[PDB]
């Protein structure tokens, strides 16, 4: 006597996600630079999210988007976030071009699709940086110390975005990004 569901029911994500806005107006603080867009927890509305929001690349220098997991802030004091690292993706300005929308996209829809299976308990979220000195994009990984999770997840996600074994990523701890110029892990 009830309706069948999959004709009406939004798909419901595994979790719920929160799009994070950075804009760099270096009149204000960097914790105040960093805004939220909005969060979703269902195929549909993100795709709503996605379709009404500028491609990355047409972000002007020194803009970010990102994509976390609702609870976890998207910075390094993050609970879930100091004692980790990430899976740095280092484009060139040749690949803002023919790489990077489809790269960005890949990754949301890896996070969302919780394509880790097993360790995507490890996953926190993801950060797209547009540069004028070269564009990139990270995964981001709740501890450094997880050799297994670390290196299957970044090893899953090279493949997933087509990369060939030739280019080489690398993984950096938050610790070591946030006092220096190097990766704890390659693949
Ligand atoms: C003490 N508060 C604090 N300051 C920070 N400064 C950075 C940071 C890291 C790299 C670069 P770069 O690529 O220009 O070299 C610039 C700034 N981060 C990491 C997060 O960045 C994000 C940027 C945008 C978004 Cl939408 C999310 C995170 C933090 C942080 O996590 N906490």
């Amino acid at each position: 006597e009830v309706a069948n569901p999959e004709h009406y029911i939004k798909h419901p994500l595994q979790n719920r996600w929160a799009l994070w806005f950075f804009k760099n107006d270096k009149s204000k603080t960097w914790q105040a630079n960093l805004r939220l867009i909005s969060k979703f927890d269902t195929v549909e509305d993100f795709w709503a999210l996605y379709n009404h929001i500028q491609l990355s690349s047409n972000l002007m220098p020194g803009c970010d988007y990102s994509l976390f997991k609702d609870g976890i802030e998207p910075m390094w004091e993050d609970e879930k976030n100091k004692r980790g690292g990430r899976w740095l993706i280092t484009l060139n300005k040749q690949q803002r071009r023919s790489d990077l929308d489809r790269f960005w996209l890949e990754t949301l829809l890896c996070l969302i699709g919780e394509s880790f299976d097993d360790y995507s308990d490890d996953v926190c979220g993801a950060v797209v940086n547009v540069r004028a000195k070269g564009d990139k994009i990270a995964i981001w990984t709740t501890e450094c110390e997880n050799r297994e999770a670390v290196t299957h997840i970044g090893r899953v996600y090279k493949e997933r975005l087509g990369l060939p074994p030739k280019i080489v990523i690398g993984y950096q701890s938050h610790a070591d990004t946030a006092t220096k110029s190097k990766n704890r892990f390659v693949v």
